[PDB]
């Protein structure tokens, strides 16, 4: 997206939107973190995905 939203950040962004059973506050938090943080967020991406899994298939 912008001059920030590059490598891991965008892959993760996409994968994040791609979550089929995670959409609330977690989605929000992850968008926010994707927006402020460069590379730590990928670990956190794995977290968003596991959250998706936590509500639905863990």
């Amino acid at each position: 997206v912008d001059n920030k939203f590059n490598k891991e950040q965008q892959n993760a962004f996409y994968e994040i939107l791609h979550l089929p059973n995670l959409n609330e506050e977690q989605r929000n938090a992850f968008i926010q973190s994707l927006k402020d943080d460069p590379s730590q967020s990928a670990n956190l991406l794995a977290e968003a995905k596991k959250l998706n899994d936590a509500q639905a298939p863990k």
